[PDB]
């Protein structure tokens, strides 16, 4: 049984850690993306056709 | 109280003494599981290119 558990436990690890990985990536993307939007609200052109 | 406690202590110190021993085992072995698991986890592979 504790033959299974110390990989059981091993995985549980590891998905917490890509998991969290994934939440520090679009946590990030928000906060950069807040910092995007304030960056450009002031009035201001839009390059386009 | 006593003797009940001391019997499960008993136990617990045996078998924790019996969990010191199965820890010698190496890690190299605990290492080799998990190269089992990467061995005995998937089996096909799909889509041969």
């Amino acid at each position: 049984l504790k033959k299974e558990f110390e990989l059981s436990k091993l995985q549980q690890r590891l998905g917490r850690e890509v998991e969290e990985k994934i939440k520090q990536t679009h946590r990030k993307y928000l906060l950069q993306e807040q910092l995007k939007i304030i960056k450009k609200e002031l009035g201001l052109e839009k390059d386009d056709k």
